[PDB]
């Protein structure tokens, strides 16, 4: 707690990048990025559950996954972690249009298994997994974030549409969800009532023709209707490591 | 400009920015960061590599901090210009898009920047053409940079920051780019932009153009001051006679800030 804490005087909030679970830039010896909660003078069992958190995200570490700094409770809640300089996959797919080969795309999904595998072996779950989420460094890793405050729509399960409903495999159908997005440049379905009653899913005919098959499988099996048949994060990274070098 | 070719083998172009006058803007790397504006160009013909060249040769004799340096040029596989990077991106995101909120200290000292750097375009015989805050950028170190003064002649051989007489035409004069910062003052005085309320293109073109619509400066902050809201109107004035130099406009400000 204490000594993880940083108060309002050491950092500075620079220009306001957007929202998430909102976040800015802002300087904390060097850059950093502030996420600001919706929570100001909170009350004490606000501040128990924050406090709480930052204990489990203190604890955390791992390339892949944004590294946690501090955080801060006046004049708001907030959470600092390390900035990354090349934006969001969201932003690099979706709005720049940024074009990877296909080896870089294979790079990312694993990256971010890499990280997914580890929340989960943490006994995290991140229930927010999206390409809005992933965060591309300078030193070309790749961040997952927004898995803070745990205890507390193109992406979601079938299940947790028509409520846990959470669960670690509902996690790993984001994920799939993000390799449609990587393999097909695109969001799937580019409603509710049609995807979770599974008679609608994201069309896999769609997917670039160079994506090995592996792949295309393993994203198959990430987005089974029934989570029971999904693959754990484990045989999911282990499988991607087996296709890449394949 | 040979001592100024940057050959594609040096630059490592990164991620899209966007699109700024003349061309596409991505960050990029070349001995640390840069920004690279790719022009619509490639396998350019004899005359307009020259052209193209003529323009690199007013760019390396330019310099100033209000201004961004330039670096360098490429012709292969496209055409290209190479600047500084500029970490806190455009004065227009900050006012529009993440709608920071400026201390009057700091909007007074932004407009300042611009002015000296206008100052100094204008003292080098360069003609901008293109002033708005979409291509006024803030610098890591607090400075502001202006950029897109690049290629004056090309551009001799955006509407809310046109003059009257550029709009009902080449009408483009030292006193055009005037009526350019005027509108960045208003910018930067009101938060906003002006004929915001005004949803059709061709409306504004054809009033403005006719002098009888203007921006509306009865929106423009309780604690501007006098001094600057004055100037901002000067700057706006329909003939384009009337309104200041920059060497005017600078010292005023200079004067107005102390
Ligand atoms: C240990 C993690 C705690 S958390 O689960 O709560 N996540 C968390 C906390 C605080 C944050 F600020 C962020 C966050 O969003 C970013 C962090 N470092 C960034 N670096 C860069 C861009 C970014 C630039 C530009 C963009 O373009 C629109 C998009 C994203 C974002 C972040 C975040 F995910
Ligand atoms: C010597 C001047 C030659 S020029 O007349 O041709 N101008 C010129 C040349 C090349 C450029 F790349 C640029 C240019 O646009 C930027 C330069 N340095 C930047 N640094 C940062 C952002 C920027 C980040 C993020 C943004 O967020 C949307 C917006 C802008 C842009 C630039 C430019 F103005
Ligand atoms: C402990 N931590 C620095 C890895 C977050
Ligand atoms: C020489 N310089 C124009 C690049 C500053």
């Amino acid at each position: 707690f204490d000594d993880w804490e940083i108060p309002d005087g050491q950092i500075t909030v620079g220009q306001r990048i957007g929202s998430g679970s909102t976040v800015y830039k802002g300087k904390w010896h060097g850059d950093v990025a502030v996420k600001m909660l919706n929570v100001t003078a909170p009350t004490p069992q606000q501040l128990q559950a924050f406090k709480n958190e930052v204990g489990v995200l203190r604890k955390t570490r791992h390339v892949n996954i944004l590294l946690f700094m501090g955080y801060s409770t006046k004049p708001q809640l907030a959470i600092v972690t390390q900035w990354c300089e090349g934006s969001s996959l969201y932003h690099h797919l979706h709005a720049s249009e940024t074009k990877f080969e296909m080896k870089k795309l294979i790079d990312i999904a694993r990256q971010t298994a890499r990280g997914m595998d580890y929340l989960h072996a943490k006994s995290i779950i991140h229930r927010d997994l999206k390409s809005n989420n992933i965060f591309l460094h300078e030193d070309n890793t790749v961040k997952i974030g927004d898995f803070g405050l745990a205890t507390e729509i193109l992406w979601m399960a079938p299940e947790v549409i028509r409520m846990n409903p959470y669960s670690f495999q509902s996690d790993v159908y984001a994920f799939g969800i993000v390799l449609y997005e990587l393999m097909t440049g695109q969001l799937p379905y580019s409603i509710i009532e049609m995807v979770g009653r599974g008679s609608l899913s994201p069309d896999l005919s769609k997917v670039r023709s160079n994506c090995p098959k592996r792949m295309k499988r393993l994203m198959a099996e990430c987005l089974k209707k029934k989570r029971d048949e999904r693959p754990s994060f484990p045989r999911i990274l282990a499988e991607i490591e087996e296709l890449a070098r394949e």
